[PDB]
């Protein structure tokens, strides 16, 4: 290697409470609070979507992507954020949105159905027993009519979704994106996780042939994900792949 | 010790997706989101008010709370229960609400004033340095304008408000509910931190005469909080000083 290529160049720490880029609404919540998105600011082709949020007590990663958003300068921005996709469940410190319902258990997958679920109370419980439903068969959920609306207007060529606390790199297709990620996180990659269960969006992804990443943080606090991988959350705002 | 006093009889796990208890709002963020409290369920002369989210990145706590609440029967509930008071910051990943106010330097104590302050980056940041407002001192921040009338309407006896990264129960006046608070968290007490502080909640609350306790949480995740202190935040709902 000739030299270490150059640190990124970041708005000054003392600055970093502001957001520079107004965001814009694409939608309201069950509880009527807004759905907003930052939007990419370079042109390109691939231009992409960045998303946290989809549980809503899932929040270092929410905090890691907010306080890297807030880190870049805002002319380097490459893809759409979404710092959370479920602002009722953030305020309500649960997992599934403002009706029970789990949000990836809720899109429109072709195998969909009305039964509800069940998820893990905590990541050392020996089961999912938790019931959780899985929404209604005549009408989405508004944060998912919301988020399938602006997939279909914004058109991205990805998305990687951020979760906890499982620590991986969830592939759909053995892709480099993938890889690059579980290198920046360092997290192991994994290959087809989840991505067939009905109302799951990399389920629902798949059928449209968006490629979709799910990076997993471990169960890792705010604070320690803002000190251990805001860089490479950082990077991959402005990431080409 | 004769026996061991009995386990708290809990709502079954399966179950605890659900608030058997409806809340009801006290008011409307910047952006519009429900301000809400989960009233308690039990006539006594003790009852009080247990808060989170006044930092909207804070959010193991709120978790905490939330899965206490969902745990315990709905007659048992002794205080108020606020599992967020700033939700407009839970969704955009901020210490600060929507106007990029600190709501912790907000409120209208005698001392308050206008210029801004400064915040702490991440807990090994050396110094405090990323700038904050402090408010208008013209009109009261929603969220802060909305607590305070509900201290008003309620009257509780007494506060304890969960915060994060600091490892403490912060006791305004060698109070037992402290002491009691430090064994069950276990957490050190200190003494009198930050209960000068322009516009600080602890500030204000001693201008009344209410007593309030903050526990501040170590950083740690909303997953270890579950697992290790779910215990502690079902036993401070149930719990009488
Ligand atoms: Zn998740
Ligand atoms: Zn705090």
């Amino acid at each position: 290697v000739l030299f270490q290529g150059p640190a990124m160049s970041l708005i000054p720490r003392t600055e970093r409470a502001a957001f520079l880029i107004t965001p814009t609404s694409y939608g309201k919540s069950v509880l009527g609070a807004p759905l907003l998105y930052f939007p990419a600011q370079v042109e390109s082709n691939s231009r992409g979507l960045i998303l946290a949020g989809t549980h809503g007590d899932e929040t270092a990663s929410i905090a890691g992507l907010s306080c890297a958003l807030r880190s870049l300068p805002a002319e380097c921005l490459k893809h759409d954020v979404i710092l959370s996709m479920n602002p009722d469940a953030n305020q309500l410190g649960t997992r599934a949105n403002a009706n029970q319902v789990d949000l990836n258990r809720a899109f429109p997958t072709q195998n969909w159905t009305e039964h509800g679920t069940v998820y893990r109370w905590s990541s050392h419980t020996p089961v999912r027993d938790v019931k959780v439903k899985t929404g209604d068969k005549e009408q989405l959920e508004p944060e998912v009519d919301a988020l399938i609306s602006l997939i279909e207007l914004r058109r991205p060529k990805f998305v990687v979704s951020f979760h906890e606390p499982l620590a991986f790199v969830d592939d759909p297709a053995h892709s480099d994106l993938a890889k690059w990620l579980g290198k920046q996180f360092n997290l192991p990659i994994v290959d087809d996780v989840d991505y067939e269960t009905p109302g799951s969006f990399g389920t629902w992804c798949n059928e449209r042939q968006l490629p979709c990443i799910t990076v997993e943080l471990p169960p890792i606090s705010a604070d320690l994900t803002i000190e251990k991988h805001l860089d490479a959350f950082i990077a991959l705002l402005q990431h080409d792949p």
